[PDB]
């Protein structure tokens, strides 16, 4: 089975790229990473920064989590990120998704040893 580790880097990090530079980038990206396979996921993030960026995010400001934990944290500076989301056209497996480039604060769940992402929470 893939790690919680691995399956946060597989699914949101996009350190190759500074933004979203086309209305297919999600496409694209679902795909190459795997995450039309057996179904359209329907909504994912993207986080155009590097994976020591978002690791430290472990260490910044410790806010609730939407469940109730209070294992998030939200990064102190906005981050830029990509959101993908299905668009209500879209059908398995002609996974179709629309691209939503902005700036701003990411919010994770971080667990382990070391302590490192495994969730997100939000944006903001
Ligand atoms: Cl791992
Ligand atoms: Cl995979
Ligand atoms: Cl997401």
């Amino acid at each position: 089975k893939e790690t919680a580790a691995a399956k946060f880097e597989r699914q949101h990090m996009d350190s190759s790229t500074s933004a979203a530079s086309s209305s297919n980038y999600c496409n694209q990206m679902m795909k190459s990473r795997n995450l039309t396979k057996d179904r359209c996921k329907p909504v994912n993030g993207f986080v155009h920064e590097s994976l020591a960026d978002v690791q430290a995010v472990c260490s910044q400001k410790n806010v609730a989590c939407k469940n109730g934990q209070t294992n998030c944290y939200q990064s102190y500076s906005t981050m830029s990120i990509t959101d993908c989301r299905e668009t209500g056209s879209s059908k398995y497996p002609n996974c179709a998704y629309k691209t939503t480039q902005a700036n701003k604060h990411i919010i994770v769940a971080c667990e382990g040893n070391p302590y490192v992402p495994v969730h997100f929470d939000a944006s903001v």
